[PDB]
């Protein structure tokens, strides 16, 4: 049993992950694979962490998940240099995700979520 908000967050997450077929952002970045990461990025974020916050009913709004998604992309553009594959992939994923999490779409979900209460 999940709330209408949780299920909306899940379908949004499914579409966001559709824009990352390489699974660069599926799991947390470790210092082992990216040395000094924990010293450079103060608020790490990834898809699996966001999915756990959905599962635990941590998000009170779609905008909070939108904030976490922007943070995950921004983190990769801080740690990685502009020509790297990870920077370019985060740049493109952020732009694609902002179209998915547009105000127009958040609108429609808020009303249907409200109508199920
Ligand atoms: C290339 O393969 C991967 C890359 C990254 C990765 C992501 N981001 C955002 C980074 O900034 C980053 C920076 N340095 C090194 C690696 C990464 C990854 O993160 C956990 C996992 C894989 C393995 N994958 C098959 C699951």
């Amino acid at each position: 049993e999940q709330t209408p908000l949780q299920e909306a967050l899940n379908q949004l997450m499914r579409q966001l992950q559709r824009k990352d077929p390489s699974a660069f952002f599926s799991f947390p970045v470790t210092d082992f694979i990216a040395p000094g990461y924990s010293m450079i990025i103060k608020h790490p974020m990834d898809f699996s962490t966001m999915k756990e916050k959905i599962k635990n009913n941590d998000y009170q709004s779609i905008e909070e998940l939108k904030d976490n998604f922007k943070l995950m992309c921004t983190n990769a553009m801080i740690y990685n240099k502009p020509e790297t594959i990870y920077y370019k992939a985060a740049k493109k994923l952020l732009h694609s995700g902002m179209k998915i999490l547009s105000q127009e779409r958040i609108q429609s979900l808020k009303q249907s979520i409200d109508f199920m209460a």
